């Protein structure tokens, strides 16, 4: 077919991938959509194919036509095994998705606690503001449900040093957002971090 590495990647077919890679052509060849084979594997959470492609030098920061990269997408989706691989193989922690967010912001949004922990530890900037005017902290409050995972993510962000006073575009602070929603645990965490 036209793009056999991409199909092999979609299928997690690592014997076929091994054979194609032995031909010594460009690992990041684009298919008809502009996607790399590693991007195809990552969208599918095909851990084994992603590992083989990454070890062979596929660029974890190459982008597709919606500004996803393997690193960015694995972080947003909580595909933590692939994400860890990307972090060991050149993830650009300053890179941003189509919303202008780091990988950390969607991980927080979606309540992916261990992905948040991992990204904090790696050094993603906790104070980054996306093109919705939101930080990881703001999204965890506004787009979470105030429970369990989101309390844990708030706590992680604040202990790591996220500024609790970085407000949304309209000047509404994390503290006000928590108060408006009656999120008492998150309010208390914010106040001890110096929120106003
Ligand atoms: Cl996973
Ligand atoms: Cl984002
Ligand atoms: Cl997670």
């Amino acid at each position: 077919d036209e793009y056999p590495l991409h199909m092999a990647a979609a299928n997690d077919d690592i014997q076929l991938i091994k054979h194609i890679l032995s031909q010594k052509t460009l690992i990041d060849a684009r298919d008809e959509t502009g996607s790399t084979a590693l991007m195809v594997a990552t969208r599918a959470n095909n851990i084994h194919a992603a590992h083989m492609l990454i070890e062979a030098g596929a660029d974890v920061n190459a982008k597709d036509n919606i500004q996803d990269s393997p690193y960015l997408y694995a972080g947003a989706q909580g595909y933590l095994k692939i994400l860890r691989m990307t972090l060991m193989h050149g993830a650009d922690l300053k890179s941003t998705n189509r919303y202008g967010g780091t990988a950390l912001i969607p991980a927080a949004e979606r309540g992916h606690v261990e992905t948040v922990r991992t990204l904090i530890a790696a050094g993603v900037n906790v104070n980054h503001v996306n093109n919705l005017g939101w930080t990881a902290l703001l999204e965890a409050i506004i787009l979470g449900n105030g429970k369990s995972n989101y309390q844990q993510i708030v706590a992680l962000l604040l202990k790591a040093g996220a500024n609790p006073n970085l407000a949304d575009k309209d000047g509404i602070t994390p503290l006000q957002h928590a108060r408006t929603r009656g999120y008492r645990e998150i309010e208390k965490l914010l106040l001890v971090a110096g929120a106003k």
